[PDB]
This record gives structure tokens, C-alpha cells and sequence, in this order.
């Protein structure tokens, strides 16, 4: 009848849902609940080589903004990924985000028996926001295609990219133009949430979160429409690679426009963390619902097929 | 005994609000309809040196927080705008600010000498557009640092008098840095307007699964609710770095405490455009009555008591 199956980088994923990277992801217990749920998989913090102030998230009425900065450290998630993750259930990816290409390719090597052993797949964050004293990698396309090359000679397997999002059509061929250089990046997530927003409150006359002088990374509905116009624009420029689409869902209609933008997979940030993975099945439901009332009955029947006019 | 006037660039306001360039603004008909209302000032369409019918319809559409656009500079020319400022418009009611808009620095310049005696003998004020995110084929200027201080020199030289420039949005401080290190070296830059729309958005409808607007594939400038958050940041990012210029709020203001929040950041004039395209110039009523609402219950008496104090906790 009807199917929501994805079945990319050499598995079938249920559906094309799984928690946005940061979030519900830290814990063993969050893990544990995320791999539990009926996401199609589940994404790791983002970690570093080693293990901000709070506050440092809060709920907006419109979405959210962060200012994280936090991991359990490399060996954590390297060992869920190695004897802990329940792959039966479903794929995993882990997140990694080293603050120099060294860091990162270091990482590498040692996840490279693990991904080959057990599956798990690799995502590099070029794109994160809050990072205090080094602007995100990917506004930078010089130190971009350092970090992709270390990468990709330290790296055997595939892995994907988690870029930030751009507001311009030479950034994103700019962009485009790199990572199609690099036969090993199988997937770009887009978007990492749209950095250095700024929330004040009224009755206090402050910022709401406390690093960084109150300037944060946005997430949720504010996102919606960059998230899907990055989604599309990389799309279109790298027909050999997988999109996943992030920001700004709440609804299975928000996850039905990412497909229809480009993604192949679709990753929940603001709206699972304040739903809880329960989310998931409202997700699935929403989005069976939208693709019966226009009669597909599968994914990859309407991925991509926005209608230019 | 509380006021919400602005003394700045040697006029008095008699409030921080007034259009966003490129709404309600257009038109003698728009212009004048925001000279009656009760703004404290208003500004023209970003004008190039010929009229433009501009981009293909539909290049506007009304999304659920905010709006998307894809206008493509239509406009009635140079000339138009410039008869309005020396011969039509009513000084003695409110400032005027006129914004140019140029496809090169040389077509800038050369309006710039035009609007040199004008701004000299009536008052407007200059405000030029660098960052305008949907012109066909020319990115934003002022993301290529080296083509914004080529324009800026090159205004500088052409036009005597102080002006303003519409910036767009930036994401880092790395970005912040570079143009606040510019823009201090142009002391005829008096002022810094945050921010231009969000570019290059994208909107799709559910029910037709295609583009909600007609040119470049869908892709336009996000304005309204979307942008609020990025609006204040770059608004006290400049306010921060640029401390000898005046920051001017654009983006996201529907409401009194929207623009309580853009003074706080450090905004001396407010200018409102979604929202005033979707309810008209009666706006202005409404947010100077509902800032002052915000102000009378902290027990603020003027603007200069709270404008750029928001407390980083
Ligand atoms: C609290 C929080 C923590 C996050 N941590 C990370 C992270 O560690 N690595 C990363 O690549 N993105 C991180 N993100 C960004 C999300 O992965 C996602 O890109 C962004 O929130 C936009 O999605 P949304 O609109 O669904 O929230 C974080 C977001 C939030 C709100
Ligand atoms: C229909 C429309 C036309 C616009 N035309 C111009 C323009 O000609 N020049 C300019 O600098 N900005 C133009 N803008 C940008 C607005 O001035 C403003 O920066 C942006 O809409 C964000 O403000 P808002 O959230 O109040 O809408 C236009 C915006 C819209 C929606």
C-alpha cells in the first residue's frame, strides 16, 4: 500500500525521521529512549576528543535558541557505538565536531573499525555556531576543504556533513562546488541551526540564555523556510548526494515539504525537544495522512519534485 | 511628561517609527499617505537610475509568521523620488529619507550628485542599500567586503553629507568584526540600518507542491516574525562595534514591545515593513500607543532611559 521505508547508505530505515543532532542524545537514557521510539534512527551530541553556562537553552514562542556549547567525550559515544546500540532496531550515526581538522581526523581513525565492524555512521559538524573565538568551519571555504580532505584521507568510509545555513546563491554554489570534489561525503544535513540570534526579555530587560552575551543559535519555526531553501539549493547542485533535511518540524506537512524539497532524511531538533519521542509516531501518522490524500505510496515518488512557476 | 521623540541627524522625530524601505512607499499616492499618518518619518523605495517594472507575479506572498519577497527593485526611477523630495514632500510634518539602490557603485555615485543639492536645500537623508538579496545576478554587496568598501568610498567621494546604510544580516562575529571595521572608517556613514530581509528563503505550498512565488525557482527575502531574533542581534552587534554611528531596527516589529526590544538592543529609529504592509499606516497609532504602554509601566520617561541597556546577564 503504502510505504514511509528509506533505504539509503546501504540500509533501510523505517522512516525518515530521527532526532536533530544535540538533542535528546547525550545520556545513555536518552539514547536509549531515542532507539526505543519509532524514529527511523537516531543521531549522537555532537562530541569532542576530551568530555557553556546555563542557562543556556530556552523556549521561545516561536522556537528556540541555544547556546551549548557539552559531551560526555569521543570515547562515550565511540563505545555506545561499539558494544551498547541495539542495531537491529535501527541505523545510528555519531556526531563529531573537533575544533581543528586534526581533532577531527584523529577521531576518525579510531571510529573507522567501529563504522566497519558495527555500521555506524559518521556526521561532521562544520556548522556550529556557538563554538566561542572560531566562527562556523563551513562560512570559511578555505578551511572547509582543509577539514574535508583531512577527513577523507583519514577516513575510509563514507560519512556526511552538517552545514550551516547560507542566504545566497554564490555561497551556495561555492559550497557545492567543494563538497562535490569529495566522492566521500555521502550525505549533507542542512541545516545546523541559524547562528547568533539575539532574545531579549521584556519584563527583565535581559538576554534569556547566558554565554555570549546573550546571542544564540536559532532553532524551530524561525528556521523553517532557510531550512528548506538550503535543503533544495544543495539538492539541486549535488545530484551524487543524499540530503538530510533539519529545522523548523513540527508536523508531518513540515516533514512532507523537506522531502519535497530534497531530503532524504528528515531530523527533528525544537519540536522533540519539547515533545519528547513520542513525537514520532504523531510524525508518521501526519505524514502517511498528507502522502494518501494525494495518493503516493512512497517517498521517493515526490522527493525532490517541488514545482518551480 | 514621557516622550517618545528622537533627536538625531539635526531633526527631531516626533517617534522611532517609520516604513521599512520598499513599503508603502513607491507611489505619490503611498508617500503621501505616510506623510498624513503619525510615523515619525518615512522613506522612500530603493530607487535605481531608470524606473523598473521589476521582477515577474507573483513576487510577494503573506506566509504564516511573516512574508516572502521577491520584488526585484520595481521602482519609478531616480527622477521620480528625487522631484518628490525636492518639490512634494511636507517637511514641517516629519524627516524624509530617500534610499537608492544602484546596480554598480558608478550608478550610485551618480545619483549621489544629483541628491547632493536636494538633500542640501530640503533636509532628505540618504540611505543606501547594499544589501539587496534579490536583484538577479548581484549578491548582496555588503557580503563581499572589498565591493562594500569600494561602494562606500565611492559614495564618499561623490555626496558631501552624512548617510545611512541598509545592511543585510549576519550570522558570526568573525562577519560582525569585518563590517563594523569598514563601516568606522567612512565617517559619512551615520548611521547603520539592521537588517534587510533574511535572503533567499524558501516556501512551498502543500496542497499545489510547488513555489508560492514566480521568480528565481521560489527563492526570496523572508521578512516578519521569521526574522526577529536575527534582527536584534545584528542591531546590538553594530550598536556594540560601531558606538560613533546611529543603528536603525528593521525586522520583525508587529507590536510596542517589539520595538521596545529594538531600542533596548540599541535602535534609534524603528522601521516596520511586513507588518505594515498587512495593516496599513494606521499602524502607527497602534505602536506608538503600545510602547508607550511598555514605558509607563517601567517607569520610563524617554527613549535615551533605556535605548542599547539591555543587560547581558
Ligand atoms: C539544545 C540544542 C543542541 C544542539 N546541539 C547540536 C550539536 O551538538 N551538533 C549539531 O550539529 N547541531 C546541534 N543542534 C542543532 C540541531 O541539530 C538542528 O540543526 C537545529 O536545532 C535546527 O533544527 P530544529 O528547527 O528542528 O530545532 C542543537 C540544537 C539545540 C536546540
Ligand atoms: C515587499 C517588500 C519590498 C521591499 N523593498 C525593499 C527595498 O526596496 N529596499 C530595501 O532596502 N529593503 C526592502 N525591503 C526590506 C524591508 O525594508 C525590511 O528590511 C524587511 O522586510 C524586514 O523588515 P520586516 O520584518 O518589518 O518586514 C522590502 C521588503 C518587502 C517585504
Amino acid at each position: 500500500s503504502m510505504s514511509l521505508q528509506v533505504g539509503i547508505l546501504g540500509n533501510t530505515f523505517a522512516n525518515p525521521f530521527m532526532n536533530a543532532a544535540g538533542v535528546m542524545c547525550s545520556t545513555e537514557e536518552e539514547l536509549a529512549a531515542m532507539t526505543e521510539s519509532t524514529s527511523g534512527s537516531l543521531i549522537t551530541k555532537s562530541c569532542t576528543p576530551a568530555l557553556n553556562p546555563a542557562p543556556r537553552y530556552y523556549t521561545l514562542p516561536l522556537g528556540s535558541i541555544n547556546s551549548m556549547g557539552p559531551n560526555k567525550g569521543f570515547d562515550f559515544y565511540l563505545a555506545y557505538s561499539a558494544r551498547h546500540h541495539d542495531y537491529s532496531r535501527k541505523p545510528l550515526f555519531i556526531s563529531i565536531s573537533g575544533f581543528s581538522a586534526e581533532e577531527n581526523a584523529e577521531m576518525c581513525k579510531r571510529l573507522a573499525p567501529v563504522a566497519a565492524e558495527k555500521g555506524v555512521i559518521l556526521e561532521l559538524n562544520l556548522s556550529c555556531p556557538n563554538v566561542p573565538g572560531k566562527p562556523q568551519v563551513a562560512y570559511d571555504f578555505d578551511a572547509m576543504r582543509r577539514y574535508l580532505a583531512a577527513i577523507s584521507e583519514a577516513y575510509p568510509h563514507p560519512f556526511g556533513v552538517k552545514m550551516p545555513p547560507y542566504f545566497d546563491f554564490a555561497h551556495f554554489d561555492a559550497a557545492a562546488e567543494i563538497l562535490n570534489q569529495f566522492p566521500k561525503v555521502q550525505f549533507i544535513t542542512c541545516i545546523n541551526s541559524i547562528g547568533n540570534g539575539l532574545v531579549i526579555d521584556v519584563e527583565t530587560e535581559s538576554v534569556v540564555i547566558k554565554p555570549k552575551q546573550g546571542f544564540g543559535g536559532l532553532g524551530g519555526r524561525y528556521v523553517f523556510p532557510t531550512a528548506l531553501a538550503n535543503v533544495n539549493a544543495f539538492y539541486r547542485r549535488c545530484p551524487g548526494k543524499l540530503i538530510f533535511g533539519c529545522g523548523g518540524v513540527y508536523t508531518g506537512e513540515d516533514a512532507f515539504l523537506h522531502v519535497l524539497a530534497g531530503a532524504s532524511m528528515v531530523q527533528v531538533g525544537t519540536a522533540l525537544h519539547e515533545e519528547g519521542a513520542a513525537i514520532f509516531e504523531r510524525l508518521t501518522a501526519e505524514l502517511l495522512d498528507v502522502m494518501a490524500k494525494k495518493g503516493y505510496k512512497a517517498l521517493d515518488e515526490f522527493r525532490g519534485k517541488v514545482k518551480a512557476m
